[PDB]
RNA sequence: CCCGGCGAGGGGAGUGAAAAAGAACCUGAAACCGUGUACGUACAAGCAGUGGGAGCACGCUGGCGUGUGACUGCGUACC
């Protein structure tokens, strides 16, 4: 949670006019102690913050002379170029065959990441995927891959602990070339970088498969040893890329920076939940912005994921509002669809303009509130949903009693639907550019918060 | 919380000693306007009361108060 420390830091800087180099210094020190609190590659903390120090001395901006915009912009863009220079769109280069391996320390997230890639590339590539587990060591690891593969709808190549990993992956590659697959995901056992028999074993594995891609998997909570791990794995194995996992934790995962300092290999993907859908393309703009608290890249990516899962359902709510007008039917459809894409952190990060006025500790529980709405509007007869104005006291007693909640809550939800009804009408009558530009941010006077 | 137009206003709830203290806010008079009950009034002439007076209603403990006042004597405001 750098944003607590980095917020006091870079926000402190963004206050003071024509800042002395001393609070510049102190702020750098707090970024250092902040990344030190994040257990990111402590020597690489020192290096990074020395770089930020040298960069932050002589900048001038006519737009706004504020040095805090300079520290925020510098820390951002510098973490950006050090983390691979805005590589989101690029990802991995696809050839008609592709063979990718997942390697790294015990428990970093390799098996999970393999299935995430499977799902993601299954969606984007429109092609066929085969996966295989080279892990004969961890109990039930193969079964884990089989389960994940069955869940993501990806062909699974069987293997058991009684075999040799080389023979297994050789068989897998053979079957794959025979059955005309393209993307191949090979999940390997977790291993210490200082374990020679294992590292040799998978040097042999790589030698047998001849992969186009070797991906090192990093827990974002990985410590100072990262630079030592990445190098080791890059010296024997050598890796062509990096995946950074568990970024949904408060760990800042700048260890990958060390990993990208030694290796020089791009970081392709951000693991952002425990679910298969949780593979994101990595992007330094997104991780650095995510740290800083306000983001333009993650705003366009969460509005484009919301718009992708909600396209046919907002066109279903727009067709029913074209025929019967806006009802609790079109609203309820909006509710279930809205509950399926639901998350709060990907929503507040999309809007920096509203988060500048309100506390960043603001959270509505979407899983709670949304499903509550679905439930309450599941307690209405179809006439009350298509004709909401007839909902009365006894009706709200009935609705409140049906879902096992309070009448006040139902009042609140019908209030919400009232506001969204109005908004639907205002959107209907006015031109899109006028209705979007005429929205007012009200202060009861320019004096703030009152 | 409820009725209503996401109104006006209201009704519960809650604060308070008190909300017939609710911002159209201490006390809250008269004129003026009403809802409710008793009595009288649709063959009756006039400064509208006063003297007499039947009945009816309500209080009391067969009488005493209270309201009303059918019917008749006298009766043309104040400055
Ligand atoms: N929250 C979260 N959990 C993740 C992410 N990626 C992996 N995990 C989780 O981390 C745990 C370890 O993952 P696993 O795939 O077994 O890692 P592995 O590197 O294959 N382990 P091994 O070295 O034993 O083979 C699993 O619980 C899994 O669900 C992530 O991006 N976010
Ligand atoms: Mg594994
Ligand atoms: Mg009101
Ligand atoms: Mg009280
Ligand atoms: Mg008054
Ligand atoms: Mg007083
Ligand atoms: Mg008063
Ligand atoms: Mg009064
Ligand atoms: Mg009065
Ligand atoms: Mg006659
Ligand atoms: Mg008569
Ligand atoms: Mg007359
Ligand atoms: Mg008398
Ligand atoms: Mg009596
Ligand atoms: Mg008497
Ligand atoms: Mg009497
Ligand atoms: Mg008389
Ligand atoms: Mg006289
Ligand atoms: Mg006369």
């Amino acid at each position: 949670n750098l944003t607590d420390r980095l917020s006091r830091t870079l926000r402190n800087i963004s206050g003071r006019g024509r800042l002395t180099e001393d609070n510049v210094k102190d702020t750098l020190r707090e970024v250092r102690m902040a990344l030190l609190e994040a257990d990111v590659a402590l020597p690489v903390v020192r290096e990074f913050i020395n770089r930020v120090k040298e960069k932050a001395v002589g900048h001038e901006v006519n737009k706004s002379l504020t040095p805090g915009q300079e520290f925020v912009k510098i820390v951002r863009n510098e973490l950006v170029a050090a983390m691979g220079e805005e590589n989101q769109t690029l990802n991995l280069a696809a050839q008609p065959p592709a063979v990718v391996l997942m390697a790294g320390l015990q428990g970093a997230g390799k098996t999970t990441s393999v299935g995430k890639l499977g799902k993601f590339l299954r969606e984007k590539h429109k092609k066929k995927v085969l996966v295989v587990s080279a892990d004969v060591y961890r109990p039930a690891a193969i079964k884990q891959l089989e389960t994940l593969a069955e869940q993501v709808g990806v062909d699974f190549f069987p293997s058991d602990v009684g075999q040799k990993p080389v023979d297994i992956v050789n068989a897998a590659l053979k079957e794959a070339k025979l059955k005309f697959y393209d993307v191949l995901l090979v999940d390997t056992a977790g291993r210490l970088h200082v374990d020679e028999a294992m590292m040799d074993e998978i040097k042999q594995v790589h030698a047998s498969i001849n992969p186009v891609e070797t991906l090192f998997v990093v827990d974002a909570m990985t410590g100072q040893d990262a630079a030592n791990t990445a190098k080791a794995f890059n010296e024997a194995l050598p890796l062509t890329g990096v995946v950074l996992t568990k970024v949904d934790g408060d760990a800042r995962g700048g260890a990958a920076l060390s990993i990208r300092h030694i290796t020089g290999k791009p970081i392709k993907f951000l693991g952002v939940g425990e679910k298969t859908e949780a593979l994101e393309p990595f992007h330094p703009d997104r991780i650095a912005s995510r740290i800083l608290g306000m983001x333009x890249x993650x705003x366009x990516x969460x509005x484009x994921x919301x718009x992708x899962x909600x396209x046919x359902x907002x066109x279903x709510x727009x067709x029913x509002x074209x025929x019967x007008g806006f009802d609790l039917n079109d609203f309820l459809e909006q509710l279930r669809q809205m509950k399926n894409m639901g998350g709060x952190x990907x929503x507040x990060x999309x809007x920096x303009x509203x988060x500048x006025x309100x506390x960043x500790x603001x959270x509505x529980x979407d899983d709670k509130v949304l499903v509550r709405m679905e439930a309450i509007i599941n307690s209405m007869t179809m006439k009350e949903r298509a004709k909401p104005e007839i909902i009365k006291g006894s009706r709200k007693r009935r609705i409140a009693a049906g879902c096992g909640m309070q009448v006040q809550d139902v009042n609140r939800l019908l209030k919400q639907f009232d506001d969204m009804q109005r908004m639907m009408k205002k959107m209907k009558k006015g031109g899109x550019x006028x209705x979007x530009x005429x929205x007012x941010x009200x202060x009861x006077x320019x004096x703030x918060x009152x």
